[PDB]
């Protein structure tokens, strides 16, 4: 018998979607479907992933070891890259994507394609696919396991879904042969993070709290924002670090040049000095005139390694603790109430600074809203680089506001970010956070003025 949930794959549609975590059984489930198929039709079949750098990254072991357990051996063709059903001559073939693009536009006379860890599989490639899936009454079968939300695969087929689909979400739950091999392994990440175990093994995504204060697409928009509404940074060079704790999780350096930011940093495997030593040195070569760092644990007695680092040269060096009441906070509330009757403390101050330039640029950018380029904040993707931009993007869409007694803005600390989220500290984000803050007053021709 085949797994009874499937049984919907059976019927004609144009789309066959499976979704969930791991130990479902689904790629299997539609392995089977897909022999059966061809023991009695003589269907082209076209397996494709994102990318394959060698067959062995195919289903093709898969569909082999089903022909097997089934005892259909004897009916079929096997070669390194194609199976072949001896009767109906159905045939199975295997592409990556990103590796043939020309091979696969050129296929005719496609039936199926099964696109294989759909979750790896971009926008780009989709465009590339899906046209060339052009037969009459051919389908467009797809497994995948939920990544984030946003992702064009999950917003393709689950959000914004196409005419004629059959979506099905399957869990291990769902799988009366779900080998004890990974009962195992669900078992101990349930316990151990129980985030991350809904994420991989009940698959769900990844998405954005409701009390998130920093929206992906925000932050998409500002990726160059200087250069899609075309300006130039302009101001004070702004550096900070975040020195991190005692344990494993990296530290955090970012610096920017007025409204646009030039670099995010981690640093690893360092003691506090060598960490300070890192990000100070990081702060000189950025031309830094204003340096900050988080004082408020490992780092409290950084202040002197700091001092003389920069000696000789005029750059500020700022202590930031973000449980602190707001700066200026009798000050009016701007853009009766006070700063102080907003904020709880600095780390809500800031990262409200930050999420406010950042929206302000998405309204620029997205919706053609003037606003003046000091009030906005640009990521140089070129400057920051692709790897270091998306860790960073990765932590800020996960900082969040939490409820409070007073009707004041406050966010999840750090620590409890790591202990009810399961991930490690959002250091680059919070060195990005700390950069908003310019506190010390200087001028190439005076003192350096703390008021």
């Amino acid at each position: 018998s085949i797994n009874p949930i499937f049984e919907p794959f059976i019927e004609a549609h144009r789309y066959k979607v499976a979704k969930g975590g791991r130990g479902s059984g689904k790629s299997w489930a539609i392995a089977r479907l897909l022999v059966e198929a061809a023991r009695r039709q003589p269907v082209r079949i076209l397996c494709a992933r994102e990318l394959q750098n060698s067959i062995s990254d195919s289903v093709i072991r898969l569909l082999e070891d089903t022909i097997e357990r089934e005892g259909y051996s004897a009916e079929f063709e096997i070669q390194r890259s194609m199976i072949r059903h001896l009767g109906t001559n159905a045939e199975f073939m295997f592409y990556g994507i990103k590796n043939n693009p020309t091979k696969i536009k050129s296929l005719e006379g496609i039936d199926i394609c099964w696109v294989e860890e759909a979750e790896a599989v971009t926008k780009e490639s989709w465009d590339i696919l899906i046209p060339t899936i052009r037969k009459p009454f051919s389908e467009i079968w797809v497994s995948f396991n939920p990544k984030n939300i946003l992702d064009d695969t999950y917003q393709r087929f689950v959000v914004n879904p196409p005419d004629d689909i059959c979506l099905l979400t399957v869990n291990y739950t769902d799988n009366p042969h779900f080998p004890e091999v990974l009962r195992l392994e669900m078992e101990e990440c349930k316990r151990r993070n129980p985030t991350l175990y809904r994420h991989i093994w009940l698959g769900e995504p990844v998405s954005a709290s409701d009390m998130a204060i920093i929206k992906r697409e925000w932050l998409e928009a500002a990726t160059d924002a200087h250069k899609k509404l075309g300006w130039k940074a302009k101001g004070a060079v702004v550096s900070a670090h975040d020195p991190s704790d005692t344990g494993p999780d990296a530290k955090g350096y970012a610096s920017r040049h007025g409204s646009v930011v030039k670099r995010i940093a981690e640093g690893l495997l360092m003691d506090i000095n060598e960490g300070a030593d890192w990000a100070t040195s990081l702060a000189i070569e950025d031309g830094a005139d204003h340096y900050l760092w988080d004082g408020d644990g490992v780092g409290a007695g950084l202040r002197r390694q700091t001092t003389e680092a920069f000696s000789g040269k005029k750059i500020t060096a700022t202590m930031f603790k973000g449980s602190e009441s707001p700066f200026d906070e009798d000050a009016p509330y701007q853009a009766v109430r006070t700063i102080g009757d907003v904020f709880r403390n600095k780390r809500a101050q800031f990262y409200y600074a930050l999420a406010d330039r950042l929206y302000l640029t998405y309204r620029a950018v997205v919706h053609g809203e003037y606003a003046d380029p000091d009030d906005m904040l640009s990521f140089d993707k070129e400057a920051i680089g692709e790897k270091m931009l998306e860790k960073l993007f990765a932590e800020l869409t996960q900082i969040q506001r939490k409820f409070n007694n007073n009707g004041k803005l406050e966010l999840m600390t750090k620590v409890e970010m790591k202990q009810k989220l399961g991930i490690p500290s959002p250091n680059l984000a919070d060195a990005l956070m700390m950069c908003m803050h310019c506190p010390a007053l200087v001028r190439e021709e005076t003192e350096i003025y703390v008021p």
